[PDB]
């Protein structure tokens, strides 16, 4: 929403959170280095370049979702004694994700427009009448799209 | 991806596209103003303010999806003679959406990281071995997340 959070100890506790995250991976680092028997690199440096440019929020968001949904669910089931530690590592990753999304627009690609939620709330209460009113104001929707476009093509 | 499109007649044809879009709504404007029997405003000005700030790409993207998925499918079925015109209006809206997404980062919230697609491609070909390699390089993933964070908290 119109961002800027209201979070205490922020952004001062960010380094502390990354240390908690590195300490949780340390509890599973040996198991996984021994299972991995290849010397090639997967997380290439082009990934770092994308994190630092204009699509960085989106590339980081997609990589957090990739690890929580396509990597962590199978790793956790690799041995009964690494399961609690792999789910704790996932929780520190989700706790970090939540702090950047909630506080002062640090993961803006994941925030949602409060004005859109309100229009959708009002539309749903008008029921059938919402369809006719959204269509009758379509020209106001074109005026809003043009304002977004002019803002980029104008000086 | 690393954006900047390569589109001819751009951005010079943008005003022409919005005129084509206003001409298509004009073919259905009377039907919908007569069905709508209310005088209140649905598309409030707070929506315009969100289109112009930091969440503007996301608010515009969510409103295009709202109209194509929750408004247009029922409006099109309101009368047999307005169906072709409501689906044409939808097509001009999708044609516009595609031009801003493809050309020079005009709808960046909808572009995808090419480096993420490549890592996901390589991970899938390693199969079981991909799980172990993604977990062994988890510390490199923390280094990339820290680079995104430092870039905002550092001067």
């Amino acid at each position: 929403t119109q961002s800027e959070n209201s979070c205490t100890h922020f952004p001062g506790n960010l380094p502390n959170m990354l240390r908690d995250l590195r300490d949780a991976f340390s509890r599973v680092k040996t198991f996984f280095q021994m299972k991995d028997q290849l010397d090639n690199l997967l997380l290439k440096e082009s990934l770092l370049e994308d994190f630092k440019g204009y699509l960085g929020c989106q590339a980081l968001s997609e990589m957090i979702q990739f690890y929580l949904e396509e990597v962590m669910p199978q790793a956790e089931n690799q041995d009964p004694d690494i399961k609690a530690h792999v789910n704790s590592l996932g929780e520190n990753l989700k706790t970090l994700r939540l702090r950047l999304r909630r506080c002062h627009r640090f993961l803006p690609c994941e925030n949602k427009s409060k004005a859109v939620e309100q229009v959708k709330n009002a539309f749903n209460k008008l029921q059938e009448k919402g369809i006719y009113k959204a269509m009758s104001e379509f020209d106001i929707f074109i005026n809003y799209i043009e304002a977004y476009m002019t803002m980029k093509i104008r000086n």
